[PDB]
């Protein structure tokens, strides 16, 4: 199962862009679909999503009015229109698929990039460090409409790679993902554990829920990166 995302590339500020999401395969199950973008080395940041019958749309504040998405399950595509495009729009764009109402994202595309030329927040620590071995927390607090309502998600980025899920209800573990991660929350934060540090844990993490006064809206932590240490961490 493979999401593949295309339409991307260079745009005249002011113009309209198509972007759409397909799919390698079809599921038996009902899926809405989400836009995710990431500006060149930045956050991620939820755009929008669409039900699976396209009756429910919801939009993040910086593309209501302009971005419009939409489906077609008989082609099995998922669009997003995006108009009066800006510079600040300027980001490679995910599609991600979340089953019902579960709010986390198992599938992402590969992400397309799109360029405009002009010519509540979940916090994060922004930067954790360890040596190979040790144990590393990282915090994502948030207030009661976000975190204090609903589950806590974590996605790891390894560098250069899309988004991938780690943490999904607080604490549960996709197939895949060891025991050395795990996770917790308590009242109006999270905290994301990794023990027995390794060299391919070196990349971004982000905590992620939903807003809103019916949680209809996604949210993603500001993100932490995590740097391995080539070091000891003995005395001498
Ligand atoms: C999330 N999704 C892609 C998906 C879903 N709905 C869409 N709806 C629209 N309108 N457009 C799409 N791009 C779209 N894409 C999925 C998810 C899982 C499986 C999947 O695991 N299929 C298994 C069977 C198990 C299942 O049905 O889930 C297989 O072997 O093919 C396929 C597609």
């Amino acid at each position: 199962v493979q999401l593949v995302e295309s339409g991307g590339g260079l745009v005249q500020a002011g113009g309209s862009l198509r972007l759409s999401c397909a799919a390698s395969r079809r599921s038996s199950r009902s899926w809405a679909m989400h836009w995710v973008r990431q500006a060149p080395g930045k956050g991620l940041e939820w755009v929008a999503v669409i039900s699976y019958d396209g009756r429910l749309k919801y939009y993040a504040d910086s593309v209501k009015g302009r971005f419009t998405i939409s489906r077609d399950n008989a082609e099995y595509l998922v669009y997003l229109q995006m108009n009066s495009l800006r510079a600040e729009d300027t980001a490679v764009y995910y599609c991600a698929a979340e089953e019902g109402d579960g709010g986390f994202f198992d599938y992402w595309g590969q992400g397309t990039l799109v360029t405009v030329s002009s010519g509540s927040v979940l916090t994060q620590p922004p930067s954790a460090s360890g040596t190979p071995g040790q144990r590393v927390t990282i915090s994502c607090s948030g207030s009661s409409s976000n975190i204090g309502s609903n589950y806590v998600n974590w996605y790891q980025q390894l560098p250069g790679t899309a988004p991938k899920l780690l943490i999904y209800r607080n604490n549960e573990r996709p197939s895949g993902v060891p025991d050395r991660f795990s996770g917790s929350k308590s009242g109006t934060s999270a905290s994301l554990a990794i023990s027995g540090l390794r060299s391919e844990d070196e990349a971004d993490y982000y905590c992620a829920a939903w807003d809103g006064s019916l949680s209809g809206r996604g949210v993603f932590g500001t993100g932490t990166k995590l740097t391995v240490l080539e070091n000891l961490y003995f005395q001498g």
